[PDB]
């Protein structure tokens, strides 16, 4: 599942330098070219979202009981509802990516950063499960790094 491996790699690289502050210095597998500039769009972007829905992102984060990869995968059944619910577009998924970016600075700081990678798998299963038409429809990642081009 192409799709998904590349929407892996990109969710879980920015959930994790977002979470370290340090860049994954590791090679990308096939479509890393859009794979990178998907991440320098999250990182202007998605860094600009966590800022500007703060209060919002904080009380949900309050919301969400995370003590073990049992409590990630519960949270799927939160990331659907909210996600399905509404209009389509790439504004829903970069809040979606960036809210993923906001709990894992979370989840690092209370000495969890082992849930991060499966954050990331949830995350991306979600967007895939529930997009995946309209993703292809947009020209997936390559859709998304020219939504937010210039
Ligand atoms: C119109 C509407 N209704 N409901 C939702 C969700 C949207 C929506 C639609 C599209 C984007 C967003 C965003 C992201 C922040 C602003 O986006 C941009 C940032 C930088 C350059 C851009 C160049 C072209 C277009 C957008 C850009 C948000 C959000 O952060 O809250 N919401 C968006
Ligand atoms: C409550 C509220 N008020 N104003 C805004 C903005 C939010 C808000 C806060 C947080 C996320 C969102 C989303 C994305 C869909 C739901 O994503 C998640 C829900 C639960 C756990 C998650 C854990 C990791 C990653 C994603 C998760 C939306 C949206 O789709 O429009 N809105 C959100």
């Amino acid at each position: 599942d192409e799709l998904y491996r590349q929407s892996l790699e990109i969710i879980s690289r920015y959930l994790r330098e977002q979470a370290t502050g340090a860049k994954d210095t590791k090679p990308m597998g096939r479509s890393g070219a859009t794979s990178r500039k998907a991440l320098e769009t999250l990182r202007r972007v998605g860094d600009g979202v966590q800022r500007n829905h703060e209060t919002a992102f904080q009380g949900m984060l309050r919301k969400l009981d995370i003590k073990n990869e049992d409590d990630v995968k519960s949270l799927s059944r939160v990331m659907i509802h909210v996600f399905s619910d509404g209009v389509t577009n790439w504004g829903r998924i970069v809040t979606l990516i960036s809210f993923g970016a906001f709990v894992a600075k979370h989840l690092k700081t209370i000495n969890q950063e082992s849930c991060i990678e499966p954050l990331a798998e949830s995350i991306t299963d979600v967007l895939v499960r529930t997009k995946r038409d309209w993703l292809v429809k947009q020209r997936g990642w390559d859709g998304f790094v020219e939504f937010f081009h210039v």
